[PDB]
């Protein structure tokens, strides 16, 4: 099912209820900031009557003056507050920024015009409440809003006016690690002597740090270390000898608060199973919290004595900081310099005050603070992640608004507006921006890098700074990289090809008739190198681009016809022309099949398939087109042999019996069926009697039988070749096509498509097996051998498979059945937790990101998650700007191919032993999968009832 299909449901009209609604609601709302002290009766009641709301950046919810008509709380986004002090909404300023997880809206409680006019900032998801609802959830739940509502709804304060440092996982998460430690290291706390004195059982920094390490997989380095270390200390519950507010990898004692006390009693033997059940955990959670309270030390030094390790851990943290989301990564490496860390102890002290001079920019790290205008009172409330303060940036006007805290220990980032200044000017001195009729036409960054301009402005910039130098040969290329890469997007070849037979034979536009004999001949010689760079791109797929082939053809005529000649140049030219005269001079697509043992080689869109189109009897007609045939095209091909009449569908069907209706305009719809998908073409009369054929609901037996007499490496290994086939096969502009488009550019990505779908293909073939094996011994011995194999598959870097599996063991069909995992050896319980903190999302994936940074190709990437990258850099940043080409975007996206390219640099060949039987190649090349969740699930529940 969707990932969010709770939206579904805030649809669906209030009268119109359903318990599930709530219930799938409910599981979504509980996780938001304005929700958490609320009774869940509370929740249950916003979820029957809550709207959903998708706003679009700039978008008014309402303006000051305006009568309130619904509380809002932000599921996702940020809104701007802008207050006028006149009759003029023009005058209005933003005071503050209101986030994910924040509420507002309560003034409608006492019929109150709105204080604020209130803006999307950016695309944003909330949930309405209408006045009558909110005045009713109100009165009936008053006590448990008053910390939430400002006031008069709410209280004001909800500090100390009517504890410790530690807190309750932190103190628990100190006690599982002493019990580790003692248990497995104890050397590591004792009674240690330095000059006379002697420091009674306590631990050495740069030890914890090695132990850390060697304990678990989740920790990449002694930095990383120092930061999970660090929550501890901060916390206090493992503590300086001599008190440091820090955690150092040094040759420093600290000690474990059970340590405090002379006679600490040694664990017990069930403490021990249960630190043992909980250390991975702890782990885990030390590794999510660690970079914050890392970026917290560090920023605890002055700006001025930062050393570029500091500034690399606060940059870091920086880029999971919404409030500096839109901010370049030029100012972020800026700011890391800059910043400045400020905490406060008891709320109600006043932050700063209307009318005061402007100083800076806050942005909340911990707690939340009140919003008051002189007149007004209370205008909003904020909470951590939202900001405030940001006019001091703009101009030298006074306070708009007084803050203050609304609750103890705040903790704030803060921006002075000289640093602020200056970074925004030292950005311009480290700009260059060719204006042409008085406005940017080219922008760049001192290495020099493009940030954007029109197709054929950025063209000639490429074709300018080449360097025909042999020398910077390799330089050149990369430079030209991007662009050659990217340019189907802002600038196709029916653009770019006409673009530069121009810059070919334009005439040069400055010096002597001489100066310029000289000119025109390197500006050929430079359009000459770019063409070759770009043709290196295509390669292969130039056969497809018919354009393409035209323009080289009459280019390696005028490259030719020239009297003297590019002697060290041309040669590679007719090269091109003669292997897109010789390999595109054939009558073999060849036609390919699909429905012994090959290894894979690229698919083409002009390659033309023999492929079977079900009819509503589950009689077939195989027909002959190009795999990058059109949905018109292939209606025209069936309709034609059948001779059917007029009025035929095509409709895609999976295995559960969903149909879908293609578009005439489609293109390339054989690679992107589900794995048990078919195609059909009947009338649209019948299209209800259309149903899935016998073959689609998946294998009926195990194969358990048949793979268990092969050993987890084998499997493994030519489950990684012939991944190594797939992922070769998919040419770099596939990504780019897809992630922008592939209707658009009416070119196919056929091999992307067979390798996403090799994903899916695998984890489905692990939750096929687990749930058709009846017996209870003979899965737990599938979660053992799948778990070999993921790790065999990890071992050979072939991420792709290992996440493959882990997601399959994952999938709640088999992770329901308790009774098969209880009963699997602890071995093995441990390496598969291991292996799901790899899929941790949290910070971007960072697990994902220096698991397989750490590593050297020959490797196969994550390649789903290579994908959302693409799909998320592509959605967040736009194209154009202003009617000009975003190239940094361009770049970005490019970053991506090029990780590819690297992954994929070094040959794939282990130990010469696999040698290894055809069989094991045959099965996983072979697989035959059950790919509908309804029915893997059901069968679940007829393993073990629930």
């Amino acid at each position: 099912q969707s990932s969010a299909e709770w939206i579904a449901c805030l649809d669906k009209r209030p009268l119109e209820r359903s318990s599930e609604d709530v219930d799938i609601i409910f599981t979504r709302l509980k996780g938001v900031k304005a929700f958490e002290k609320f009774h869940p009766n509370l929740l249950r009641q916003i979820c029957l009557c809550g709207y959903y709301e998708n706003l679009e950046k700039g978008i008014t919810l309402f303006r000051q003056g305006d009568i309130g008509t619904n509380w809002y709380a932000v599921l996702a986004g940020s809104l701007d507050v802008k207050v006028s002090e006149t009759s003029s909404h023009q005058d209005a300023v933003t005071i503050c920024t209101l986030g994910i997880g924040t509420a507002f809206g309560e003034s409608i409680l006492d019929n109150t015009p709105r204080h604020a006019t209130i803006v999307t900032r950016e695309s944003s998801e909330l949930l309405r409440i209408e006045q009558e609802d909110f005045k009713a959830l109100w009165e009936k739940y008053r006590q448990y809003m008053a910390g939430l509502l400002a006031p008069p709804y709410g209280v004001m304060e909800t500090g100390s006016n009517n504890e410790n440092v530690p807190s309750e996982k932190i103190l628990r998460a100190g006690k599982i690690l002493r019990i580790a430690i003692l248990s497995r290291a104890p050397h590591m706390i004792r009674d240690r002597k330095y000059h006379l004195k002697t420091y009674r059982q306590c631990c050495v920094g740069t030890e914890l740090v090695d132990w850390m390490i060697q304990q678990t997989s989740c920790v990449h380095s002694r930095t990383q270390a120092v930061g999970m270390w660090q929550v501890l200390l901060e916390d206090g519950v493992l503590n300086h000898v001599d008190q440091e507010r820090h955690f150092q990898d040094k040759y420093l004692f600290y000690r474990f608060l059970d340590d405090e006390r002379e006679d600490a009693p040694l664990p017990t033997e069930e403490e021990k199973k249960e630190c043992d059940e909980e250390l991975q955990d702890t782990m885990l959670l030390l590794s999510q919290m660690g970079p914050d309270a890392h970026m917290r030390m560090i920023l605890r030094k002055p700006p001025g004595q930062r050393t570029v390790d500091d500034l690399e851990i606060i940059y870091d943290e920086l880029l999971h900081i919404k409030a500096l989301s839109h901010l370049s990564t030029t100012v972020k490496r800026e700011l890391a310099g800059v910043l400045i860390f400020e905490s406060h102890a008891k709320g109600g002290t006043v932050l700063f005050n209307q009318g005061e001079e402007g100083t800076s920019w806050y942005i909340i790290l911990k707690g939340s603070v009140n919003v008051v205008i002189y007149g007004k009172g209370v205008v909003c409330t904020l909470h951590e992640g939202d900001d405030f303060g940001k006019l001091a940036l703009v101009n030298d006007a006074p306070r708009a608004a007084s803050i203050v805290l609304r609750e103890d220990n705040c903790h704030f980032l803060r921006v002075d507006k000289e640093d602020g200044n200056r970074i925004l000017r030292d950005v311009e001195a480290n700009t260059v921006r060719l204006k042409e009729h008085d406005q940017d036409v080219l922008v760049l960054e001192k290495v020099y890098t493009v940030m954007s301009g029109t197709p054929e402005k950025i063209l000639e910039h490429f074709l300018e700074t080449i360097r025909l130098e042999p020398s910077l040969n390799e330089a050149t290329d990369s430079v030209l990289n991007d662009f050659v890469m990217m340019h189907c997007v802002f600038m196709p070849n029916t653009q770019l090809c006409p673009a530069l037979v121009a810059h070919y034979h334009a005439q040069p536009s400055q010096g002597t008739e001489q100066e310029r004999m000289d000119y025109a001949l390197n500006n050929k010689r430079r359009v000459i190198r770019l063409v070759l760079q770009w043709a290196a791109m295509y390669g292969d797929l130039l056969q497809e681009d018919d354009v393409a082939m035209a323009f080289l053809e009459e280019f390696y005529v005028s490259v030719s016809d020239d009297a003297r000649m590019m002697a060290a140049f041309k040669e590679q030219l007719p090269e091109l022309e003669k292997i897109v005269k010789q390999i595109s001079e054939d009558a073999k697509a060849p036609q390919k099949k699909h429905k012994r043992a090959q290894k894979r080689q690229p698919i083409r869109g002009s390659d033309e398939v023999l492929f079977k189109v079900y009819c509503i009897d589950h009689t077939y007609t195989t027909i002959r087109v190009p795999v990058a045939a059109s949905v018109k095209e292939v209606i025209s091909a069936v309709a034609d042999k059948l001779g059917s009449g007029e009025g035929l569908i095509i409709v895609k069907m999976n295995s559960g019996g969903e149909k879908v209706v293609l578009k005439s305009n489609d293109v390339s719809v054989f690679t992107t069926l589900t794995i048990n998908g078919r195609l059909f073409a009947c009338p649209r009369e019948q299209f209800d009697s259309l149903t899935p054929l016998p073959e689609q609901e998946g294998p009926t037996t195990g194969t358990v039988g048949t793979f268990e007499l092969m050993s987890s490496k084998d499997l493994a290994y030519q489950m990684t070749t012939y991944d190594w086939e797939l992922f070769n096969c998919v040419h770099e502009l596939e990504l780019i096509y897809h992630t922008f488009g592939r209707h658009n550019f009416k070119k196919t990505t056929a091999n992307l498509d067979l390798f996403l779908r090799r994903f899916n293909e695998i984890q489905f073939w692990v939750v096929t097996e687990v749930c058709l094996c009846s017996q209870l011994s003979k899965r737990v011995q599938l979660l053992k051998k799948f778990i070999k194999i993921a790790a065999h598959c990890k071992e050979y870097k072939n991420l792709n498979s290992f996440f493959a599996i882990v997601m399959g063991l994952s999938n709640v069909a088999v992770s329901r059945l308790a009774l098969t995992w209880e009963k699997l050896p602890s071995k093995f319980k441990k390496f598969y937790a291991e292996f799901e903190s790899l899929m941790d999302p949290s910070r971007n994936h960072r697990a994902y990101r220096l698991t397989a940074a750490k590593l050297e190709p020959p490797l196969i990437p994550f390649m789903p998650l290579l994908i959302k990258d693409m799909t998320f850099t592509h959605e967040g940043n736009k194209t154009f700007i202003d009617n000009l080409v975003n190239f940094e975007k361009m770049r970005m996206i490019a970053n991506t191919a090029r990780t590819v390219r690297y992954y994929r640099s070094q040959p794939f060949n282990p130990d010469a032993a696999q040698k290894n039987h055809q069989d094991v190649r045959s099965y996983v090349r072979q697989l035959n999968v059950i790919d509908n969740q309804r029915t893997l699930s059901q069968m679940s529940h007829r393993l073990e009832p629930r």
